[PDB]
């Protein structure tokens, strides 16, 4: 099914074995200040991840203060834990910097867009880049169409930058750009955006929309994160981002095993 | 979708709205017996279960032994709890009585195979029944196809009997009769029961194949009971047969939302 592994410098992504668990590192910074209870919370955070099935640790970032809380909490983790980094940047000075610091997967809510020289930065350090689903309007002609359309156009910006096709993620960009009633009509098309020939990840954790379906706060909304998940995973998603890993590893391992995967 | 609603006596349960919860009421007896301490654990059971979700209440049972503890318990949750009631039964005799008890639907693990007569029972009260997937060996040629085959026998018997196709449910009896690998097969294929026309219940609550594929035990099994729950309704069940009905119900209705029911 996949003809190829994601290459992520010291590991190695299989795409056809598994869905591959992305952990959300929360990254809680300190108010006083790289300080020793927001890098070591991080650490801990991200091992404990580690512990129940996270297959990459997405961490998330003033440009130049941005990369002053990032960058050490990469250098611990990279150094700490095992497995491969993403960095949830749309900055491109950002993303330098973290692949620079131990980051391997750039994570693009603006899908190269907001700042096209990240693309740019991706492609000579020759990093995985996710590129998001993401517009400053819900103009929708028509939802699917229009997200495949602002898709490509990431995929553009991305190949004439030098990005090779086989280190290009898809997200359908689930919670951005996109009403309640949108969000589930994406999750309802998913399978649409695996004919642009990509992996795709699925960002659902946690999500308004949910809370919208179910009428319950972001901490009851484990249960709805995992109907997004398995939907997802049926749909055809290679990733899922999510903050509760131990829960979502032991439902996308069972998705997999019915589907096949 | 459905041109018709499921008629429950007192109540009319829409098979187009929603994903219809079933919850599996824990019938734990009392070894010193119709006593206080086991139907007052069960009305205290069904009465959760109503109150995170559940639609209907499935309730379980020498014959003779097994209407004396069943019989109560439909006598109390019907009066306490107004939400239909399913026997789970294969014998004609406990049915006939569970349904004078105040039982509104039988659920026939046999398919009316085990005890033909059960679909007499069921024709005459003009109860819905459920009819499930099962067989005294797993010599299949082929999996789906002998399931769909096995299923129309019991269709068969049932309307044969006088059972009107409007009172008719399909269950593919999951961890009945089959491998785990099977069991896997048939959550794979599921779609295939929707040809036969009938309403399909899904049973896979804490089941066998879930610890089979995640190695763990069973009160560990809710998040791959969560998953078979919702590739069940994205496959086009009308029902999910579930011990955890607060977890299930919000799975059930975030599947509902994305799916379009
Ligand atoms: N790829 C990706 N990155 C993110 N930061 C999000 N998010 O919700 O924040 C997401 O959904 N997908
Ligand atoms: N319809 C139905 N009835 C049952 N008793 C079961 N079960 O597992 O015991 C089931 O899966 N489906």
């Amino acid at each position: 099914k996949w003809d190829y592994d994601l290459r992520c410098g010291e590991y190695t992504l299989n795409l056809n074995e598994k869905t591959l668990i992305m952990g959300i590192l929360n990254v809680t910074p300190d108010s006083f200040s790289g300080s020793y209870n927001e890098v070591d919370a991080a650490v801990r955070h991200a091992k404990e991840m580690r512990d129940e099935g996270a297959h990459i640790i997405d961490i998330g970032g003033s440009v130049e203060e941005e990369i002053k809380r990032v960058v050490p909490m990469i250098q611990a983790v990279s150094k700490e834990v095992k497995l491969p980094i993403s960095i949830d940047t749309y900055k491109a000075e950002v993303a330098k910097q973290a692949i620079e610091a131990g980051a391997h997967i750039i994570n693009d809510i603006w899908g190269a867009k907001a700042e096209p020289k990240i693309a740019e930065v991706a492609a000579h350090y020759d990093v995985p880049i996710i590129l998001m689903h993401n517009r400053d309007n819900m103009n929708y002609r028509n939802l699917m169409a229009d997200m495949i359309a602002d898709l490509y156009d990431s995929i553009k910006i991305a190949k004439d930058a030098g990005v090779r096709d086989e280190n290009i993620i898809l997200d359908p960009g689930i919670g951005f750009a996109k009403t309640p009633e949108q969000n589930l009509e994406a999750m309802r098309n998913l399978e649409q955006l695996n004919v642009l020939g990509y992996p795709v990840l699925l960002g659902t954790s946690r999500k308004s929309f949910i809370g919208h379906v179910l009428d319950l706060p972001v901490e009851e909304r484990l249960e709805g994160t995992g109907a997004t998940v398995c939907l997802g995973i049926e749909k055809g998603c290679e990733f899922v981002r999510v903050h509760d890993v131990k829960e979502m590893s032991r439902m996308a391992k069972m998705m997999d095993a019915m589907i096949g995967k």
